[PDB]
């Protein structure tokens, strides 16, 4: 559907790029630690991962597999547009099954705040039996989509149904959320942002590959903030809430370095999709290895932990 | 033979560029507005426009086709000079176009140059001959002294200056070699209704004309020469805090029409991609203006800029 | 193997670079000095060559090539790794006889050895001096002993040696907070061995996959030329090495003129190996004349001339 | 000779470049003059060029084509190396240049190394065996080293300044591997005439001496040590602001001519490029050359600059 863009087409941006490429990982030679005690392990959205990754949201065979690898990892996962449940309660017809103990995310997109109400998410949230909800925020995609291109008010209505049973995080989905973004969501409690920026796949240019089977309009899909500047700018603003890098963040090191640049957790979607294709032990595949990495990579620059890694990069 | 040229020959700039590729569109996720509700209306010299937009100068089928798709379409349109309309006024059945465009926005071109030969009256008589909104003065030394033309560009501000105000608002524009925080300077009291800055990193009209004076460019650096658009409507706009801009020189999509905007432009002018389209024919032409204008529209919106004043400041240095 | 991987892959950074290359030898026209009276010679160590260098370490026909040339040329040799000497000890000095050695260690083996060792490791090679590299990424990568808790400060103790000791990175380069590790140490020399040439991370990829599987952690390192700057805000006098692909003498020269008293170079020196002795001296020598021509284009009349003559291209 | 490797050999900078794609002239649409009063006319050792340029030191019927060029164009010239002639005793005569060019400035030269071995007086009879107008003492280590030639630089600048002020004028040029700012402290002193900066970027003499010894560049990076051209035109005017400097040294076209000269030069020349026209002989080295001041002039009209000086600053960082 869309998958076949994602799996098929140029999707991945063409010109913009995360920035990661801009810092450099400092290396320690002499940090003196042991890989041995890089320490992955980091709790999130009251559930304790093993690693600081969230396999990303994508859009019932594919969740299957990544459900059993998150497992299967202590890894976390965002969970599709849980659009279509909203309205069509037995199209849970759903993951849990194959991950009892692991992070899952609804997600669901700050637009649907307007069709939906309190309940509507308590009862979506239990439906999917996560443990917190994600709105995705969207408007180019929308926009492009020629979808429902209404983000107006969103915020307010978000910021009234505020501090729901179950932890709320906001997201982009790869042109990713500014400085003012942050600003706008200042002091809703949410839980988490997720800063989804741009670099990797992005999602204008998936839309028009829909529509077009090619993209027409280059540069409106390269619009967005590049996932460095991102992390970078959001966190200025929100110095608290834990910040998720996603957007092109598809390597370990890379990871470390968004690590580094002040975020929290990693984030990988597109990436993780071919493999979804052949089942989880594969994904699980995947995933490790960008630990292995990652691991590696912190042990490399002495951060004995995630956390430890914030200020150690430099401008490349 | 210019026509002949910007459709075969490669009469792009080749290494200056609009410099617009150094300026990203600060995107906002929670702009919290309805695309629904982004408004491209705009009042441009005395007239009110669909959206921020002019077709710019060419040089009259193609003309048709252009006028056609400007009346359609609620935008503007530069008429290529009409030097040789003065010069041989029975020949005046080109800009016949108001005829396929009644209520459009036609702005009567020149060359501040030609102010060595024409005065107050010579003046009026191109613009109701042609009958049209305003005048739009091109200033184009470059593109002159490259033509082996007349080069001779002295006073030409005063001698502009002292056959100011007009009955029809007036422009100053470049051919996209474009002006430069002291261009704006000279006009800055020149009682102008706009300045389009026409910068370089499109068609370069040195290029152009040397194409056709060699079918080849011969000195591809001399045709490099120019204040690239970004760096020209930032420069113009801090010596004219306030009267409109018109920003073109490559400012070939909707969103790079959208930085232009965002540096400090009100509108935004194509020309050279307009051509091919005008061969196609006035429908074609407005698929094209048409797409540009949705293009900006969305890119507006994501920039999370109600209407096109309000993306002044949203965008940065990549 | 290691071997056959330095000589069959692509296993030089690919996208990390030296930073050499963005540094201009200030060039002097009217410096005014003789090319006859450019003198590369330099104390090293407690011994004296005949120019700021020396081949690198590597991994005894090769070694035998190497170090020949060291004796005629007149410049040091670091010993590839005596790892296996210490451990099967029944296992090269006579073909340079007076030639500065310097034995290779590998400062993570001090997790299981001790000051005799060290000493019977010098001797039975018969060597001036005891370099031990760290490099906890290539360690890594080639799953490994990756523990490198503790590491300086048992250095730190089992120093003040009987030998001459330098520190000593394998290409990932040390940083400014590396020198700083080593700040108080009674070290002879650092050699900042950083980022732009061999990446020792793609080297072991290499070995496991025959390609380089993480291309982008295998290029975490310190440049080169910023090694150099950094560990020399640092340790503002200690003899410094400036090694990590300075493949060039006139980079030897930039490397010189950023804050390096010496240089070092090794891939490239193994092919040269292979063929014989000669040839890494016709390499050598090259190399020699090159970093004399250029020190002496930016007025340098010797090589402790060069810091100073150098700019940020 | 030498002759085809700057015929044959890939003997121009591969890497460093000039510095001048670094500068962006800053283009005057409405700078108000006219092609027409753009001014090449600058005096220069002595006696009055018709624009800044003068013909590079090159190396004998090559000579008589420039020479000539030099006459019809009003352009100086460098004589290559009165190497051989003042102790080879020989020519007029040969290479000449004078009898096909009476007129025209010609600069003899020599290189600072001969003053090891020539008296003050054996200067003078150079300079007249010649009859040259002046003297360039061109100095060049690099060049001289990678030639495995007299390699001995050692107290040249005080042999030339004590037997300074010659009777004829006298200027320092390197060749292209360039003056640095400390190359013209030593300079400060010395009553010269002239610096030719002579930078790097354009033909690079290692890559020559070294395409001799072996058909190809074995040091690349050698060959490129340098001061790039631009960079040598601001560091040795810091430190000499009144002596008439010369960019040369990869200021291969007028537009660059421009940039050169508004980065603070006051002449200009070229030598590499102008070695083939200069054998398809003087009718089109004077093609050649007058196409470059044909262009020059138009940049110079650009920019807004009457003239040559009033280049100075009339440029930007791109
Ligand atoms: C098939 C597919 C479906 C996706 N569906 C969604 C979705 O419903 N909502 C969303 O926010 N992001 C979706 N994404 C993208 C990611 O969640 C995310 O926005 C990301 O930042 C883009 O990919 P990358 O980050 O791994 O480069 C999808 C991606 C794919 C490949
Ligand atoms: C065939 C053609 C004819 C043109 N004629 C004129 C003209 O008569 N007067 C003028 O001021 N500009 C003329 N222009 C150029 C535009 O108004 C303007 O300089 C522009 O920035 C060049 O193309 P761009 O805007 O898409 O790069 C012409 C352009 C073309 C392609
Ligand atoms: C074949 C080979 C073998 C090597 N063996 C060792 C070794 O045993 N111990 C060590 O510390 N370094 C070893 N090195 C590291 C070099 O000293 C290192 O690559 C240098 O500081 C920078 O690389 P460059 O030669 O690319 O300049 C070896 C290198 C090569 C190429
Ligand atoms: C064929 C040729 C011969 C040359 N001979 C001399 C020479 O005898 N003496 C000298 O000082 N420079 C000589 N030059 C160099 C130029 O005079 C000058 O310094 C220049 O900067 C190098 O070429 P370019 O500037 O035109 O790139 C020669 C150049 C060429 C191309």
């Amino acid at each position: 559907k869309h998958l076949e863009a994602c799996l098929e087409g140029e999707v991945a941006y063409q010109k913009t790029t995360t920035g990661l490429e801009g810092f450099r990982l400092r290396y320690q030679a002499l940090a003196g630690l042991a890989l041995s005690e890089v320490d992955l392990t980091t709790p999130f959205l009251g559930k304790t991962l093993k690693a600081p990754f969230l396999i990303g949201a994508m859009t019932e065979r594919i969740n299957l597999a990544l459900a059993e690898a998150a497992e299967a990892l202590g890894v976390g996962m965002m969970l599709g547009s849980g659009r279509i449940l909203l309205e069509r309660p037995e199209a849970l017809r759903r993951v849990r099954k194959v991950a009892p103990k692991a992070l899952l995310i609804a997600n669901l997109g700050l637009a649907q705040l307007r069709r939906y109400g309190r309940d509507d998410l308590l009862r979506l949230v239990e439906m999917l039996e996560a443990d917190a909800l994600a709105f995705h925020v969207n408007p180019l995609q929308e926009a492009v989509q020629r979808g429902d291109t209404d983000f107006r008010g969103l915020v307010e209505r978000l910021a009234e149904l505020l501090p729901l049973p179950f932890p709320v995080m906001v997201k982009e989905v790869g042109h990713g959320l500014s400085r003012e973004a942050a600003l706008a969501l200042r002091d809703l409690p949410l839980a988490a942002v997720d800063v989804a920026g741009a670099g990797g796949t992005s999602w204008a240019r998936v839309e028009e590959w829909v529509r077009f089977g090619e993209v027409r309009h280059p540069e409106l899909c390269e619009i967005g903030i590049p996932t460095a500047r991102a992390i970078l700018e959001v966190r200025e603003v929100l110095p608290h809430l834990p910040l998720v890098a996603s957007g092109g963040v598809y390597t370990g090191t890379d990871g470390a370095k968004a690590l580094a640049l002040g975020a929290d957790l990693l984030a990988v979607a597109r990436p993780l999709l071919r493999p979804a294709l052949e089942g989880a032990e594969r994904v699980a595949a995947w995933i490790g290895d960008y630990l292995e990495e990652l691991r590696t990579a912190l042990f490399a620059i002495g951060a004995r932990n995630p956390k430890e890694a914030r200020g150690r990069v430099e401008r490349v």
